[PDB]
């Protein structure tokens, strides 16, 4: 009920299944309810669902730390069991359809119904008999804090997602054994590079190399890593010495430019992605480009990448598991030595 | 609850209490319910409240006969006792607000609390308990289908409104005795005539001298009923010899027009009046005037009050006690006789 | 794109496929097209769908014969091969989704898809290669204007729709021969009786037995035609003596009592079924009836069906095949003879 | 102001400069107005403009007889001169700026700024002074009910449109004699047919041809008028035997067959036009045209046109000027008589 | 005027009461004026209200320094006299109704009239005659900047809302005195402690012993202040160890813990009262708790309210006296010790 619901948010901050209404009122994408005489907003819509259905949908949002919305759509997770994954960077639910959470939205009330069998099911293992659910599934994808029986779990990323918030859980638990089943049969999910999910102005080194290319100069940065012959001063770095922007495809490069000047970020497409697409323009000199790939990886991770390439190829696209899913990379090389290397097709 | 009300609207066609729910999606100012995987439009909000609001309002809206809505203005009635009474002119609630009907525009539970003290609060004596409510009110006005002890009655219209649609009724009584209270003491409303709520395409007379109108030329009739002197040529048939129009104050003589030239009929003020002004415009001559004050008199009690008017005076405003209210014509004569008359101030 | 479907259907009614562009405005869930310097109105969205989604769906509606939306309703039809079913009494697309017509509402480019396969997918034989695919297709339904090879056809309704209007074709081919296949294996569709989707206020008689029903009195009809014992006067006459309404469950009766005195029909749930449901409000005596099952049977197939039964029971509930779909009927007798036959559950 | 608009509004049913204000709230793109507590609505916006700025615009417009709105567009009239001509068709005003009528559309306060120059103003000579602004405008159209000195006029129309009732005057002048001036020059208008801007559903004849179709059947009006060999029967009467329906290119036949079967109009463009394009579907036989061109002459001047044409050739566009501009018809002759003749391009 | 106050507004930031007009447009719940030719956006609808007449309250809005509006709250204050009081954490008004302000939200023009006796209207001393007023005033709160002949004061907080800027003033003048009329009779205003209405991200310590907490570790200040038993390394700095979040209900130690880990706080109710509740979570440990009370009370002032409860019980609820109303806190203790203490119902 929108009502109930209502009161679960107004006395709760979420939908908990309590009993109990409160007023309200629904005008311009927007829900509100009567404290005291006086009307006080919720919730405002940004989502293509009905205002209600929405309201409900965020009400009824997973509260506990989720894998981020890239990890599932990198795993083509569809939608998930008895629970609403919400996307905080669009502020819509993550998925179009539930099982047994809203009616307007829902196509099953469990999993196990003949419409979520082609659909990859999400499945959470700290929830009871999701584990067993996930095993009668034929399509899914499972986590869990620990082990599971039988099956061998593959190692996701240290952080997740608690309430919009990405961080390394210390008193809750936020990495998660993956599991995945197509067509009724397990698979075995590919060795794989995380993005560290971190932003701009609040960029935290996370390792040592970074701590050095935080502090560090270019030089003595490129020197003590011993990363001559890698393009580093234009990849990771950048180029602000042309009217188009050169490099500058490494968050870490961008957050050590916002240090010292800060420039702007136009996220044009606004979702949750492995490789994120900017129009950056620097506020200092004017260089600025249209299209700038983004991707949030460790820099000792990169940096492996990097070295692990063969340098005597002209032109060649390099395959990274990154998130549970293949990036392609251009690596322009001349001289057996790096002249350039980022996310294609950006 | 919103899905409940919904539940009870496409089960029952109004809110009669009955427990379930159906999916509803809120969109557009409209209510919308999923029937078989479609989504139906409910109820398309033409009010000023919140649609939720406007719909459980309608939902909970009177479907038994009730008074109409002009009546009720010109007792005063400002509120209802647990009902809405719903006003299908402007397709909104009548009063803004309610006793124990909707959370968002309650302003109280029961009649007897403060806040309907100095409010005069509408009664219903066919529901049960209400003529004790009424007698314990300090203000309010009670409509009874039979006599109340010690109460002396005012017989209303003999027509009230059935779900929008005014009606003199045969299977259902319709006609109502009013009982008004002021400050705790039971008033004596006045002796009144009461307009007919007819409609222009759908006229009907409900006299021999209305039939006599109808069927019988100009000079039959005002030489048969003895209405020489009295302009009945402009007052009721109407001049339509000028670019602006002259007289047409009675729906009659417009429903008699219509009937051998249809014309055009803006409402601006589209709402319950006793006398409903319009933008008339002749389609046959082009005769037109933007402030047309048309009433719905019975031609006999019309043709009683023009003649008990003293003929001998150049300009006087008459003051006619009509509807429970006093509406005021002014009347322009010379050499004994009736130039003009129509409801003043249009 | 949104520019030519309207350049389409400013220069041909609709969706043709011709190249063009037009200017394009949309506000308040309205397209409009500039003429000449001022913004014309091309559509209204009365959808749930975005406004641009369903003007495109609009535009590329079937404006071909098709069958009634119920009727395809009660085939079990979820979508339509390459093709928009448009439902004009909801004002919206009869389906949620479509295959090969939107890009935003399409699930697939070909019914041949995995994703079809469980749905029952709409196969029109007039379209070249549908055949073919329904004869492919795991679930579908399959309408053509002839025979076809190997399959035993379903005779449906005569009429169709035609851009909203409901006929018996002349000029064009509106009898379709009706095939389903359900998982993959051709069903026997049963023998039924088909509404005739007649309109209250333009209600015409498609049968001698209906001639005399609106020409003749009560007593006279039922006479003539042995119907004593079977409540015709209240089943379909109606009985407008109490405030609740009696009976009048078929349209014919509503029809007649409409030619002799206008009512009020309230169509609380403005969609296509088999039997409607309407608050209809009597203008003359006041009876009302808030939820009054209407269906629209040949009045021959109607006495043939309540002739049919068995009047040696108290209550009974009456399964009738009417539009491929069971409708169940509340039968209560007494003493050998019929006391009321309405559609169940109202 | 808004609500001085509103008082004007509400107190004379239009804009007449009367001193007052009453409160107003918008919302849903509408106007409302408080009387006696409650929300009266006083207008809905159905244009593209600011809900006020079309309020005020509509308040504005001229409740005298004015030329209709496809006689001025043919003119070229871009604007108008101190008055707002409302387009009816289109729920809007006519011209997207004006002359010292509403601040947020007004391009100039007087007719004589420099900006108004290039621009066909619209004059009325029956507002003082405005035969003097024409005659010092560069471009301008001017309408009189009278003659003016030195200029030479040009009979338009005998219908004109009074409140959006086209109508021949009778207690008002519509006709007008109508002046045009190109850069500073006078022109001569062409002599040109006018349409009667008449409606399907009201159709009245105004001459005995017309008379006498709608009467006679189509063989004895065929041979009584010496019609033969004009292909009168598809043309006017049109062909229903096919599935796309043929001629029926005057409204007078559409009415003619609209009195014997009520049949659909869909107006994919409601706009004023000398030529009409419709959907046409015939609820009798099912023919249907997606675009079907309908031109509402009087009978006795399509009979001149077509009769004034070169029967000896196969195809030829034929030019008439019809409402001050010229139309192109298609002539499809064979063996000295016509096949085909109907509005080009469709 | 809407064009009048939109002039006001544009000429001196806010309505002044000064004569002229500007070009308005409304749309999307936005009032825009023209400057040279291009809309400029002058106010967006945040709330409930029609948005010209929300537009005409904010410009209304008092822009001297008025009580915040939670103490307004807890005085019981339903309206206030010839002002708006403009809640700037809704972004709306604070009461629904107004006296003398805005036509469309009056409920009477001075504060005398009948429907305001039983209302607490709010009375500005500053004002003249609005002392007088709310001398003969039944209900009603009274502020000044001085002292009131025959009343006795009440002290209120030290600062007042000025624009929305909540702040101690000291070229203005933001500590009043308050005074309370309940049924005519002036009422003894309790003895209370005031929150600070401090925000997190500009916190600023208003005392030494918040001083010592800010820079102090916990240890330090606890032995310093003599603060051991009363848990205040939960209740104030809070518990990040486990999953769910303990204690921290003063706003001093989420600002404590903000200065060194930045988190999330979540006002899923938006609105001013002496609690607040978020929805808490952690960035550093993952701690969250749905619902968080917390007060922003000076240390000081807790600190006394803490030491002089009686520690010998186990369960207690503890009513104090806060911003004028009655704050409700459960005090848990065991072996004369505190181990909790937090406002209930939270």
């Amino acid at each position: 009920s929108l009502e109930n619901v209502a009161f679960n948010v107004v006395n709760k901050g979420h939908f908990d299944g309590q009993q109990g209404e409160v007023p309200v009122s629904i005008i311009n994408n927007t829900v509100y309810t009567k404290v005291d005489g006086v009307d006080v907003e919720l919730f405002e819509n940004k989502t293509t669902l009905p205002v209600n259905v929405a309201f409900e949908l965020w009400a009824k949002r997973n509260i506990k730390p989720v894998p981020e919305v890239k990890i599932l759509n990198n795993l083509g997770v569809d939608i998930a069991a008895n629970t609403v994954i919400w996307d905080y960077k669009r502020d819509a639910p993550a998925h179009i359809s539930t099982i047994g959470v809203c009616s307007m939205t829902d196509i099953a009330k469990k999993p196990t119904e003949t419409i979520c069998a082609p659909l990859t099911v999400f499945f959470d293992g700290r929830v009871d008999g999701q584990v067993d659910l996930f095993r009668n599934a034929r399509n899914g994808v499972l986590i869990t804090e620990g082990s599971v029986k039988g099956l061998q779990p593959s190692v996701g990323p240290k952080q997740a997602s608690l309430n919009g918030v990405t961080l390394i859980g210390e008193a809750v638990k936020t990495q998660f054994n993956y599991y995945k089943k197509v067509d009724g049969v397990v698979q075995q999910l590919p060795e794989t590079y995380f993005t560290q999910s971190r932003n701009l102005q609040e960029f935290k080194p996370r390792s040592q190399m970074e701590i050095d290319f935080l502090e560090l100069a270019m030089d003595e940065f490129i020197e003590r890593y011993k990363l001559e012959g890698y393009a580093f001063e234009a990849i990771v770095y950048g180029d602000f010495s042309h009217s188009q922007l050169g490099g500058l495809h490494l968050l870490i490069g961008l957050a050590k430019r916002f240090k010292e000047s800060p420039f702007e970020l136009e996220d044009f497409i606004p979702m949750d992605s492995t490789v994120k697409n900017y129009f950056i323009t620097d506020a200092q000199t004017g260089s600025s480009k249209c299209v700038c790939s983004v991707i949030d990886l460790l820099l000792d991770d990169f940096v492996e990448i990097i070295k692990s390439q063969d340098l005597s190829v002209v032109s060649k696209v390099v395959k990274v598991t990154i998130d549970y899913t293949e990036i392609s990379f251009m690596l322009w090389c001349k001289d057996g030595h790096v002249e350039t290397f980022y996310p294609k097709l950006q």
